RNA sequence: GCUGCGGUGUGGAAGGAGUGGCUGGGUUGCGCAGC
């Protein structure tokens, strides 16, 4: 899972 | 690789899903969960 490890709305970037 | 829950806070009890996010923690951190 090397991608978005949390989501819903905007969380989990950079 | 994608997605969901203001669920977390060195403010988190007057808030939210960033319609404050070049105003910070934080290039949306942390936790939990699902494909
Ligand atoms: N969960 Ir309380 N954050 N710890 N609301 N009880 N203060
Ligand atoms: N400038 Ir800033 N926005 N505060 N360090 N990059 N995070
Ligand atoms: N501007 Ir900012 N919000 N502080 N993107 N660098 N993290
Ligand atoms: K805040």
């Amino acid at each position: 899972g090397d991608g978005r490890r949390r989501g819903g709305g905007g969380r989990g970037q950079g």
